[PDB]
């Protein structure tokens, strides 16, 4: 219930604040927590089931004696589901998603610091993406992941969380745009070349160059799929 | 039921695509849906309660759950729950929230249309915020809502979606920093004047003026609280 939900949020918040608990730690059993909060065991399980679906909480099987309910504090898919659902209606269009990426990625690139980038993780993603047999959908899923990873160079975790939360809707968007592409082989090749030149600029600390390349990369794909007609 | 969730999402998506239902419309009954989707009544209800939490649907219109459930396709509070928990553990800092607001709010104002924002609604928020007997928690709660309201004036609707998803965290953020303010009466006074001017610029189509004022507004409060910290 609401009472249970808020009681839990306030409780977890205070545990994290005091240091008694840390992200990744297991919560007390439902029996114990429900008594501590003064709420029915039923309303507590429901509140936790919802928090689990949202990503705030996560469950690990086989944890006994530990509860198996972990404080993860992940944004979940709510934001992506809202973006993608709105996209179906006249309320939101592909260009709106495209432009959102430009705003966020542009800011991250502009403020990127070479010593802060998880460059090896990003380059590995690009490694899997060169696989000639790799399906169009998987390639674009890694593509969106790659863009989230390189945005970490700006070391702004909130911006990074927003990027991660939008990841699913970004892939949904590029995948749909790709449907009308005449030659995915050639397109993915150019995208890969651009991805590496972007990563190189970021590695060299050429923030302004990286930002320009990212802008041209995202816009290039958007215009290309528009021409293909989709 | 993970299938109940998928079955419902797929159903809602198609109703929206076909045009039979649009954002804001009511869902049919659970009895009707349970059958149509081939999912137990209990599993269907579990999925709907999650969809409600996700922001996809809502039963808080008319007179509450009694008035039914409508399709909202909104962000919900998930991201804010995440952000505020990370804020508490220092995984995310006040500084990060500040930079993010400047980015999102500035763009929304810079690229807005006077015919797009519901200024009277925003104006009404500022009227409640005028009350000198209003505690700072409530004031700042309305403050965050106000900023989300004016962001809907942006040509890109998604900016307001991101703003809405961040709303509760922004409020948590500003309230936390206000506590240390040596003179809240004076502070809230300058914020209202600044809010009015911002709303005035936007209402008049002065996108560039609005964006500059929002930058100074958000920056002003951040530095002021950054100084008012007891230490
Ligand atoms: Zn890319
Ligand atoms: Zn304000």
């Amino acid at each position: 219930s609401v009472k249970a939900h808020e009681s839990v949020m306030d409780w977890v918040t205070e545990e994290l604040r005091s240091g008694r608990l840390k992200i990744g730690d297991h919560l007390p059993s439902e029996r114990a927590l429900s008594e501590t909060l003064g709420v029915s065991r039923s309303s507590l399980r429901e509140a936790l089931r919802v928090l689990e679906a949202l990503g705030t909480i996560s469950t690990a099987t086989g944890s006994g004696p530990r509860s198996g309910t972990i404080i993860t504090a992940a944004p979940g898919q709510a934001l992506s589901l809202s973006v993608t659902l709105q996209l179906v209606t006249n309320q939101v269009g592909h260009h709106d998603i495209y432009e959102t990426r430009q705003l966020l990625e542009g800011w991250a690139a502009l403020h990127s610091s070479a010593e802060r980038g998880d460059w090896d993780v990003a380059e590995a993603l690009l490694e899997k993406m060169d696989d000639p047999s790799l399906p169009l959908e998987d390639f674009l899923r890694f593509d969106a992941e790659f863009h989230v990873v390189i945005s970490k160079g700006a070391e702004n975790p909130l911006i990074s969380t927003l990027m991660e939360a939008l990841r699913l809707s970004v892939a949904d968007h590029t995948v749909a745009r790709a449907r009308a592409l005449p030659d995915w082989r050639a397109t993915s090749a150019r995208l890969q070349k651009e991805h590496r030149a972007i990563l190189a600029a970021l590695r060299a600390g050429e923030s302004t160059v990286a930002a320009t390349l990212i802008k041209e990369h995202i816009e290039g794909y958007y215009e290309e799929t528009a021409a293909a007609e989709a």
